[PDB]
Formats: C-alpha cells, sequence, structure tokens
C-alpha cells in the first residue's frame, strides 16, 4: 500500500489536485471560496452563547444563561461558545503545541504514524477510502485519546514540542469540567435531573475525551475539495478550537452557513449520542470544513464519546410516548457509527 499524506502532495508541486480529491458535481455547486463566504454577513448566523452566568448563584440570572444554551442547542445543534471558563492561555499554548508539532517535516510525523489494520488507530494519519467512490478529502491528523488520564498512552503523543503532553492534558481536564457543566444545563432544557445526561453517556468513569488535531495544508484548487467531508459527529458533546482560519460550514435550513472566527471561543456541538438520547429535541447538525489557498487551516476538535460497546444509545423513556414516538432505534455507540457506515456505502 501507498501511504501518501495531503501535505505531501500539497507540496509536490502539483498544479491541479488528484482526481480523488475533487468532490461530485452536484456537491460542488455548493462549495464557494471561503474567504467570501466567512465576509458575508446575510441570512442565519452560528449563535454565540455566552457561559458565564451558567452556574451563577443569581437564579433568574442563570436560568437565562441556560435557556440561551437550550434554545441554541434545540435549533442550530451548533454554538459559538464565550466566557466558558477555559483559560486564554491554556488554549493559546495547545494551538502553539500542535501548530510546532505539525511543523514537522511528513517524514518526522511518520514517525508517529498510526496502524488502522491492527487497531492503532491512534497516532498521525489520514482519512483511508472507506466505499466505493474512493473519495478523499484534503486533510491530515493526528489522533489520540486524552482523557480519562488512565486510559491514555502517552508513548504515542507528540515528543516535540516538550509541553504538547502538558498542555494537552491540562486542557483536557478543564474541557471535562466544562462538559459536565453542560451536559447539567442540557439535562434541566429537557426537564430532567440535572445529572442525568452525563450519567447516561458514562459519566466520569466512561465517558471518553479523543483528540483530533485537524491539518488541512493550502490546496491549489480550494473549490474543488473539502477539508471535511459533509456529516454530523457522533459523540455526546464536541468541543473545537482552530487556528482564526475559517473552513467550518454549518446546513442551516437547507443551507451551507460559514461559521465566522469569533476570539477566545470554543466551537460546541452537540453530536449524535445527545440527540439520539433527547429524541431528536438536540440537534446533532450536519457540517464541513473547506480549504483553501492562501492559509494552513488547524483545528483542534476533542470528542466527548459513551463507551463504545457498554450502552445502548436511545431516546430516553422521559423523551418517547404516544403522540412522540422514537424517531431512533437501539444501537450502541459502535452500532450507530457502522450504521451511518452501512448507509454511505451502500
Ligand atoms: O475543522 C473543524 O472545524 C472540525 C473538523 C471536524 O468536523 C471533526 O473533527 O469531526
Amino acid at each position: 500500500v501507498a501511504v501518501e499524506r495531503v501535505e505531501s502532495l500539497a507540496k509536490s508541486g502539483i498544479i491541479s489536485i488528484p482526481k480523488e480529491y475533487i468532490r461530485p458535481k452536484e456537491e460542488l455547486e455548493s462549495i464557494n471560496d471561503v474567504f467570501l463566504e466567512e465576509k458575508k454577513e446575510d441570512g442565519p448566523q452560528v449563535p454565540t452563547i455566552d457561559l458565564k452566568n451558567i452556574e451563577s448563584d443569581d437564579e433568574k440570572i442563570r436560568e437565562n444563561c441556560i435557556e440561551e444554551l437550550k434554545k441554541a442547542s434545540l435549533d442550530w445543534g451548533v454554538m459559538h461558545l464565550i466566557n466558558h471558563g477555559i483559560p486564554a492561555d491554556l488554549m493559546e499554548r495547545v494551538k502553539k503545541a500542535g501548530e510546532e508539532f505539525f511543523s514537522l517535516s511528513v517524514e518526522e510525523k511518520e514517525k508517529y504514524a498510526n496502524d488502522q489494520a491492527t487497531g492503532k488507530i491512534q497516532g498521525y494519519g489520514s482519512k483511508l477510502a472507506n466505499n466505493a467512490s474512493g473519495q478523499l478529502e484534503w486533510e491530515d491528523y493526528f489522533f489520540h485519546l486524552a482523557y480519562p488520564e488512565e486510559k491514555r498512552d502517552l508513548s504515542i503523543w507528540p515528543k516535540t514540542p516538550s509541553d504538547y503532553i502538558e498542555a494537552t492534558s491540562e486542557y483536557a481536564k478543564c474541557l471535562r469540567l466544562l462538559a459536565t457543566k453542560v451536559f447539567k444545563a442540557l439535562s434541566v432544557g429537557l426537564g430532567l435531573e440535572p445529572d442525568r445526561l452525563e450519567k447516561e453517556v458514562g459519566g466520569l468513569e466512561e465517558l471518553l475525551l479523543q483528540m483530533k488535531i485537524n491539518y488541512y495544508p493550502k490546496c491549489p484548487q480550494p473549490e474543488l475539495a473539502l477539508g471535511v467531508e459533509a456529516h454530523t459527529d457522533v459523540s455526546a458533546l464536541t468541543f473545537i478550537l482552530h487556528n482564526m482560519v475559517p473552513g467550518l460550514q454549518l446546513f442551516y435550513e437547507g443551507k451551507w452557513v460559514t461559521a465566522k472566527c469569533v476570539p477566545d471561543s470554543i466551537v460546541m456541538h452537540i453530536g449524535d449520542t445527545l440527540e439520539i438520547l433527547s429524541n431528536g429535541k438536540y440537534k446533532s447538525i450536519l457540517h464541513r470544513g473547506l480549504v483553501n489557498k492562501e492559509k494552513v487551516r488547524i483545528s483542534w476538535a476533542v470528542f466527548c464519546e459513551p463507551p463504545k460497546d457498554k450502552i445502548v444509545l436511545k431516546p430516553l423513556p422521559e423523551m418517547v410516548s404516544v403522540e412522540s414516538p422514537a424517531k431512533f432505534p437501539p444501537r450502541t455507540f459502535a452500532q450507530h457509527i457502522e450504521h451511518k457506515l452501512f448507509g454511505k456505502e451502500q
């Protein structure tokens, strides 16, 4: 098998991108210049949610916060979080370390190569074609479990920069706390006990935090490819950071909306797991990522996922009734993932 990283292809001197990276004709019609799209202020915009009062002593103020979070989650399912409690310097340190790792040569990064054929999903890699089309996305990545700490395999984490492990682990611990805060607010939003949603996804002992650094090299024909294909996250919640280079787009009301870069914010997605549990109330929105020819884009996505086999995911009983039938049948996390593949594969 040949191993070709997009970064390599991006520096091979090609004037035109390979066929496998060009999207089908129908999809190309919706892809425009990300910088032009970013400028547009017409149409629905991704909501910005202020979490400053999420756990305020002032009941009225707190409920307002929770209500805003609930409304955005029920409508968009995606939002820019601000005053989320994660120190700005910590986020800056995480992004710096990520940029430094990817600044290494492809050859250096290959020392961390994952190996899907043997189940070693962690490490440096790129999406392998998984269906008849053979479609590929303009992206390279680094993937690894980040929390709980006892489940980590630190031996595969980048040794360059020297503080990768320190900054990343600190960031993971902080995100785990924020996740608990969001889960409680979302639980209350559904009229459930505060601790319900987090418990349903595994709690502190089984909920996993996976870190995926997405590297999008400059692309010569940016409008013919995608950094990330259109899809929904299967996680319960996803928290994302990026290097202030636009690219994220959301499929809202049948149109592709471009997310604007909000300083010090953290993008948060409601994932399939919460959408299933809430019986469709909280939305796991379809989204994709655009690349460009001017700047390298990098994003840091941490997926908060339930154990893959231990929990059967289905709408919670409180969310189902004769008038509100189940919008999803029961499936474990692993079975849901396979079912979505089965859909595209077929
Ligand atoms: O680059 C981004 O903004 C997010 C990438 C993404 O969709 C993912 O990691 O699932």
